[PDB]
C-alpha cells in the first residue's frame, strides 16, 4: 500500500537516467513557411514521429510596413512576443498539452531561463560580444513609410527540462500524428490604435490603421531523443514521466472592485509550478500603482506571501534578474507546487487599488497533471 | 462458407456500437486561409491524424465586386454552391474517397439532411427565429459598382452518417498524411456572360466580365472520434466499416437525341445509394419540359420507376421537401442500393424531348465499395 | 452491476405502461386577470396516474395608450408573456425552475422547429396560419389594442415515449404546485434604449402601454388506467425516480478576447445548453463573439467554433436560427456529466463587451432524486 | 564482416524491384500560381505526403515586355533556364537534398536525357512533327515595345531515375511536410545591361533597364509511386535507396591565374556522378579559347583525362549529342563515381590561358551520400 | 569492467583532495618589455602540489604616432594581446596549444558570460566597471596613447571542482613550461582593408601605431597540503592521467552552397567546438552562412541549424553572442567521441565565399595520457 508508488518512483527515475545516458539528443527542422497574414494566419504543423519528443523551438520572422502618411507606431510592452497569438499541442493519443497565448509561453520561457529569454546581456567587455545576431529583435518604433524587421523565438515544452523528462511524449505510433497548432498575429491583431487595448498587439500608435505585414515566416525545429535504450523487457522508459502532462494554459477573469480581494481559485488535481497574473486594467498596464497587494492563500484565511507590489516584484527580480513588463506579475511555486489535495483549496489574490472599466486578470499557469 | 461473413457482420456492428458508445465526438478547426483567387485557387489541406475521422465541415466566405459601369449580375441556379469547384479526399494509405464537384457534394448534403442543407425554414412564428446568422447566404443580385458577401458550407463525408461509420477513416499512422484538396472558384469560373453556360458559375449577367473576387476565405473543421475503446485484443474497431469506401463522384456523358432513350450504365462492384442527373441542355436548364421521362432499368427491358418529370419530381419532394434546381434530378436507392451483381447490369435513363447543341448529362453518384 | 437488471426492468415496465395505459389531456384551470392587480399564480394539478406535463395557453390584450408613438415586438415577443415557471411534485421536490423564454426555446429544440409554428409552403390548398396558435402583432400603433396567444409545454416526462422525469400522482393526496409568474405592466414594455430581454414590446410609446387583461388555461397531460401485475402497479422505477428539469442562471465578468467559462455542476446529466449574450441590452447576430465552445479541464475543447459554424450545428437541430444573441448546444446523445464539479465548462470568448454584459444560461438535465 | 552489406545490397535491390513491379506510378499537380515578380519571387511549395516520391516536374511560363523606347534585348546563353534562380528541397525529416541554381539543374536534366532537355530535334520528315507545342521556348530577341512569352521546365530529382530509386523519399509521415523552395528570377536578375555579367540573366541588351516581367506562372507536378507493396513484415522497401541522398549542389571558387593549374577539390564521403564547371571569365563566356586544358586528377600528380578544350568537348558531344553553352564544361563519372575514400583526394582542374578581372569557376555537382 | 572500481576510487580521491588540501594562487613571474625587442617568453611554473591553472594578466600601452588618422578596436581587440599559448608538463607532455583569442572564448564559455566582464544593471549603488579588469579604448586617436588590460586563464584542471587534467608537480624537479607569444608591432595593427583577425586595432593610422610597452604577470593556482593515507598521497589517478587541452586548427576549401566538413579525430572527447568563418578578412553576422551542423557518417545531422537558431543555443550558454563570424557549440554533457577517425564532423554550408576564405577551428577536449 503506497509502497508500490515508492517503487514506481524509483523505477521511473532509474529509467529516466538510463534514457538520458544512452539516447542521443537531436534538434531537427520539421517545417518552414513564409506567408502573407492577409491570406492566412492559422497553421497546423505535423511533427515527426521519432523517439521521445522534448519540445519545439519555433523561429518567427516578420516584415512590417507602416504605410501611414505621417504617424509612427511604437512597440507595445509585449511587442514581438505577440507574433504568435496562440499555441496548442496535441500528442499522438490526441491529448492536449500546452494551450496558451504566445505572450504567456514567452514569459514562462523567460522564467525558466532565469533571464529574458534568449536575450543578450550588456557588459563592459571591450571584446565585441553583444547583440551580434539579433536572435530576438524588433525596432522600438516604425516611422511613417518605414519597414521594420522582427525576429522572435518560442520554446514549446513537452518535457519539463533537459534533465527532467516529466511531460515528454513518446511518438512512435505510426499513423497517429502529433499536432502543433500555431495561430499567428495578423493585420487585425498586431496593430493597436491610440487608446485601444495593446495587450495582444505588437505595435501601437497614431499610424496603426495603415500598418501591415509584408510577410511572416516560421520554422519549427523539433527536439527529441533518438537511439532509445533497450533492455530485457524491451524499451527502458520512465513510465511516470511519459504518462504525465506538463502544460501551460491561460484564462481570463473579471469582476474586480477597488479595495476588495479578487480571488482566482486553483483547480484540484493539477500541480501548479508557476502562476502569472496580468492586470489588464481596461487597456491600461501600470507598474504596480493600481494594486494594494497580491497574495496566495490556502483559504482558511491564511496568506503565505501577501505582499505590496514592489516587494512582490523584488521576489521576481531574484528569479529573472529584472522585472516582467508593466502589469505582469509572476509567482514561482516550483519546489512546492500548489496542489489542492495536500493543502486544501488555494487561490491567487489581487486586491486592486484602482479599477478601470473592462478590467480583468489574465492568468497564466504552468502545471503537471496525470494523463489518467 | 458465407457464414464467416455473417459473423464478420455481427462483429463489425458490435464494434461499431462500442466505438460510438465509448468514444467522444470532437469537431476541431484544422486550417483557415484568406486568399485572392487571382493569385491562387487550389489548396491541399493536411488534416490531423487523430482517431477515427468522420468528415470535414468546410466554411467558405467571399466578397465579390461587380465593377461594371452599368450592368448587374444575378445568381445562377447553383450560386454559392459553386464557390468550391472540386473536392477530392485521400486517406493515409493514399486511397481516393470522394472526388466530385462542389455542386454535387452540396446536393448530396441536402439529400441527406432531408431539406436544403443548413437552410432556415420560414414560419409564422412571432418569436424572432429566422435567417439570423446567414449560415448559407448570397445576394440575389450584385448591382453595377456593388460588392456582395457570400457564405457557403459543405460537409465532406467519410463516414456515411453520425451513427453509421461505414466509410470512416482510421488516421493513426504517423508520417502518413490524409489530404483534402479544394479547387475553388476564381475569376474565370465564377462569372458567366449572358448566353454562356451558367453550370459552374456563381453569378451570370451583363456585368459579368467586370466582376471579380476581392477575396475568398475558408476554414476546415475536422470531425472525429477520440478516446477510442480498447479491449483484450487492443483497439475495438469495426473492420468492415473502416475498410469500406463511402464516396461521391461525378461524370459527364453526351450523345442525346430527341425521343431516344439515353442510358448511363452503373458500374459493377459499387453499391449506389443515390444518383443525381443534371440535364445541361447546351447551357439551358429547364424545369422538366425538355424531358419525356426518366427511369432506372435493369436491362432486360425492365423499368422500376419510369416516370414523367413531374411525377419524378414528386418523389423527390418526399425526400427533401422541395425541388432541386431546374434540370437537376434526384434518385434515392438508399434502402436497396443499385448493385449490378445482385440485379445484373442497370442503367439510369433519360429520354429527352428537346436536345440543344452541346447537350450532356452530368451524373453524380453516392456509393459504397470495398477498399480491396 | 445489478444495474443492467434494474435498467432492463425499468425499460420493460415503461413499455408496459405506455402499451396498457391511456393518454389524457385535460383542462385543470382557467383564469382571466389584470396584471395591475396580480401576476403570480399557483396552479394545483390533479393527482391522477402518471403526469407527463402541462400545456399552458396564454392569451393577452395589450393597449398602446400613447398619443402618437407605436411599439414593436422584441426578439422574444410573446415568449415573455410568462416570466417564470416553477414546478413542485407531491414530495415537495422541485423539477423545472426557469424563465418563460428559456422554456420556450427548449420546447422549440425538442420539436425540431419553432414550437407550434406553421411552416410556409407553396401549397395551393389553403393550409397556413389559419388558427394563429402562437401569435402576436408585429407592432401595436398608438391607440391600438393587440391580441396575443402563446403556448408553453412544461415537461415532467422527457417525451411521449421516454417517461424519465414523469411524476406518479395517484400517490398521496399531497398537492402538486405549478407556479406561474406572468408579465406585467412593468416587465412587458421597454422604452427605446432600454434592455428588451424580458419585454414583449419595445418602442417610443412603451411608457403608455398596458395590459387590458391576460388569461391562461392549463391542460394536464397524464397516463390513466395504469397496468397492474402480481406485486401491483407495473412501474418504471428509474424513470419515476429521475428528475428531468430545466433551470436558468446568470453569469457576468466578460472581457474582450478572454475565455469566459461557465462551469457545469457534477451529478447532473446536461442534455442541452442555451447561452444568451445580453451584451448590455444589445443582442447581436454573432458579431460580438470570437468563438464558443465546450471544454474539459486538461483535454481542451470538443467543439470550439466560430459563431456562424456554431449556428450551422443549430440549424441542423431546429431548421432555422434562434433569435439574435441566443446560442444553443445539443448534448442529448452524450450528456455532459462531470462527476467532479467543473470538469467541463461552456465557453464564450467575446469580441466586444458592453457595460452590464452577461450570459444568461439555460439548462436541460437529468438527475436522480437521490 | 562486410558480408552483412553484401546481403543488405541484395535485399535492397530485391525490394526496389518488387516496389517497381507492384506500385503504380502517378504524376499529379500539387500547386499552380501566377504572380508579379515585382511583388514576390520566392515561394515555398508543400508537396503531398503520398508513398515514395521520385521528383517534381516544374512548369514555368512568363511574359516579358521590353519597354525601352528604342533598344532591343537578346537571350543570354542560359536564357529561360534562368527563370528559376535557385531550387532547394527538404524531405519530411527536414534533411536537405538538392540545393542548386536553375541553370545547373537544367544542365543536369540535359545530361541525363542525353540531349537538350525536352528539346525538339530537327529532321527531314515531311510529316509535320517539329516544335508544335513549344515545351521549352523563348524568343531570341524582344524588340523595343514588344512582349515575349517564355516556357521552361525543370525536373527536380529525388530518385536517381525511373528505375533506380536511390535518393527517393518516403513521404508517409503525417504532420511532417516536405518543402520545395523556388527562388524565381525577378526584374533585378533577369535583365543584364550591355557589359554587365549575363550569367544569371535571361535577356541582355541595350534595352535591358526598361524590361520587366508582366507575370510569371508556375505549376508543380509531383511524381510518386502509389499502392506500395506489403509483405509479412509490412511494407517492402529498399532501405538503402530510401536512406541515400541523391543531390545536386553548386559552388563558386576564385583565384585563377594564367597558365597555373586551378584545382577544385572534391569533398570526401560524397560519390560524385557528374561535374559541371562554368568559367565565368569576369562576365565573358568563351568557347574554350581562354583555357589551356581541363582535367581530373587523383593528386599524386596523376591525371585521368587531361584534355585540351576541344577534345574535352568531344567527350561531351558523345553524352548529349551537342555542346553545352560557351564556357560550360561537363564531366561524366556515372559508372565510376569520384569517391575520395577509394582513390584518395581528387580534384577538378582548369588551367586557364586568359584570366579577366573577377574571374571564377562555378561548379555544379551531382552526387550520392548517406543520410547518416 | 574493473572500471567502475577505478572511477569510484578516482572520484573519492578527488573529493578527499578537495576537502583536505588548501587552494593557493601565487604570483610566479612578472615582466615588462618592448615588443620591438622580443615577444616570446617561456615562464617556469613552481613545482608544488597539484597545479590547476594559470591566470595571466597582460597590460599594454599603445601609441598611435600617426599624424592625423585614428584606429579602432577589432572585434577581438585586447583578446589578441597574447597570440599563442603552449603548456608542457613535467613529463614533457603538451596540454593546451592554442591562440589567445580561442583561449579567451573558452574562458567565456566556461564562465557562462563574457570572461571577467562587468554586467550593467539599474542599481543606484555604484557597482559597475570600477576596476577595468579587462579593458581597452574603443579608439586611439592620432597622437594618443591607450592603456589596455587583458586576463586569460590557462586551464590544466577542468574546473575548481573537477580535477580532470590537473598536473601533479610536487613530483620530479623536471620543469614545467608555460610558453607565451605576445602581440607585436607586426600583428597588433591592421591597415584599412587588411584582415583584422589577429589584430588589436585597425584603421587609417595603423602603419604608425606601436607598443610603448607590454607587461605580464602570471599567477599560478594550485592545491597544497595534499592528503596522505596508508599507501601515501591520496590522489585521483584518472584525473591526473587525463589531459584537458584546448587546440586550434585552420581549414580551407569552402565553396558556396556545398557542405564544408571538418572531421573530428578519434580518441579525443570533444567538450566544445568553436568555428570562426574568416571570409577572406570579412567577418559577418551569419549572413554568409546557410547553416551549421554536427554530423555522423550514415546517421545525418544531430543539429543542422540556420545561423540565428545556432546563435540562440549559444545565447543560452553565454548570455550574449560571440563576435561576428564566431560560432560556438557545447557538447559538454555528451562529448563528441568517434572511436573511428571522422565518424563525426563539424559542418558549415556557406552562402558566400570570398577569396582566401577559411574556418579557424578551436577545440576543448579530454584524452588519456596513454
Amino acid at each position: 500500500a503506497a509502497l508500490r508508488n515508492q517503487q514506481a518512483m524509483a523505477a521511473n527515475l532509474q529509467a529516466r537516467q538510463i534514457v538520458l545516458q544512452q539516447s542521443y539528443p537531436v534538434i531537427q527542422q520539421v517545417e518552414t513557411q513564409t506567408f502573407d497574414p492577409a491570406n492566412r494566419s492559422v497553421f497546423d504543423v505535423t511533427p515527426a514521429n521519432v523517439g521521445i519528443v522534448k519540445g519545439f523551438l519555433v523561429k518567427v520572422t516578420a516584415a512590417i510596413t507602416n504605410n501611414h502618411a505621417t504617424e509612427a507606431v511604437a512597440l507595445t510592452d509585449f511587442g514581438p512576443a505577440n507574433l504568435v497569438q496562440r499555441v496548442i499541442y496535441y500528442d499522438p493519443d490526441n491529448q492536449r498539452h500546452t494551450e496558451t497565448s504566445g505572450w504567456h509561453l514567452h514569459f514562462v520561457n523567460t522564467a525558466k531561463q532565469g533571464a529574458p529569454f534568449l536575450s543578450s546581456m550588456v557588459t563592459d567587455s571591450p571584446i565585441k560580444y553583444g547583440d551580434v545576431m539579433n536572435v530576438i529583435d524588433a525596432p522600438a518604433t516604425i516611422a511613417a513609410g518605414a519597414t521594420g524587421e522582427l525576429t522572435m523565438y518560442y520554446w514549446v515544452p513537452l518535457a519539463y527540462s533537459e534533465t527532467d523528462l516529466t511531460g515528454a511524449v513518446l511518438a512512435n505510433v505510426p499513423q497517429s500524428k502529433q499536432r502543433l497548432k500555431l495561430e499567428f498575429a495578423n493585420n487585425n491583431t498586431a496593430f493597436a490604435a491610440v487608446g485601444a487595448n495593446p495587450l495582444e498587439a505588437i505595435y501601437q500608435g497614431a499610424g496603426a490603421a495603415d500598418c501591415e505585414f509584408e510577410e511572416i515566416s516560421y520554422t519549427v525545429y523539433q527536439s527529441y531523443l533518438d537511439q532509445l535504450p533497450v533492455g530485457q523487457n524491451g524499451y527502458i522508459l520512465p513510465l511516470i514521466d511519459l504518462s504525465t502532462l506538463y502544460n501551460l494554459e491561460n484564462s481570463a477573469q473579471a469582476g474586480l472592485t477597488p479595495n476588495v480581494d479578487f480571488v482566482v481559485q486553483y483547480a484540484n488535481l493539477y500541480r501548479y509550478l508557476s502562476t502569472i497574473a496580468v492586470f489588464d486594467n481596461g487597456g491600461s498596464f501600470n507598474a504596480g500603482t493600481d494594486i494594494n497587494y497580491l497574495s496566495q492563500r490556502t483559504a482558511n484565511f491564511s496568506d503565505t506571501r501577501k505582499l505590496d507590489p514592489k516587494t512582490w516584484a523584488a521576489q521576481t527580480r531574484r528569479r529573472i534578474a529584472t522585472d516582467f513588463p508593466k502589469g505582469v506579475y509572476y509567482c514561482d511555486n516550483r519546489d512546492k507546487p500548489i496542489y489542492t489535495l495536500q493543502y486544501g483549496n488555494v487561490g491567487f489574490v489581487v486586491n486592486p487599488k484602482t479599477v478601470n472599466q473592462n478590467a480583468r486578470l489574465l492568468m497564466g499557469y504552468e502545471y503537471f497533471t496525470s494523463r489518467t
